[PDB]
């Protein structure tokens, strides 16, 4: 984990969206990215290992859903895996879970385990009710949309 990205939340903006690209051990993560390949040494350099996402959660909870979607958006850029963490949930009054899409099939993640976003279709990123998506089999277009109507969705 140490090589990797996190996701952090900041007071910035009475609510911010953190990635860190670093290679030590970030805490107070409320996600993570592992990537199998070398990771983007200008993503390290540029951004310095700070690279702050989306601002102001504060007036919208979906806001942290969209972070959350341009957080993946990383990992699938760098073609990593995508780690959702357990522990801000307690504290943080927004819990979710979130799910990919490959081909026809639709996957949600597994909390803390990295799991494969690299050549999904797309990602999305749902509530506990997140069984607008979690059905056997599903369509590309419907995810994204779906995703955005829960309020957040990325796909290729």
């Amino acid at each position: 984990e140490e090589k990797g990205a996190y996701l952090v939340f900041d007071n910035a903006s009475n609510g911010t969206l953190f990635i860190v690209w670093k290679k030590e051990k970030v805490e107070n993560a409320l996600m993570f990215i592992k990537p199998t390949k070398e990771v983007p040494e200008f993503k390290f350099v540029n951004r310095n290992g700070k690279n702050e996402l989306i601002r102001n959660l504060q007036s919208d909870k979906k806001l942290f859903y969209s972070g959350i979607c341009q957080f993946v958006k990383e990992a699938k850029d760098i073609k990593g895996k995508l780690t959702l963490l357990q522990h801000f949930d307690s504290s943080f009054p927004i819990k979710v879970d979130l799910y990919f899409l490959k081909g026809s099939k639709v996957m949600p993640l597994n909390t803390g385990e990295p799991f494969v976003v690299q050549d999904i279709d797309a990602m999305s990123v749902l509530p506990k009710g997140s069984s607008s998506l979690k059905v056997k089999t599903m369509a590309k277009d419907m995810f994204v949309s779906r995703g955005n109507t829960e309020g957040a969705s990325i796909s290729f």
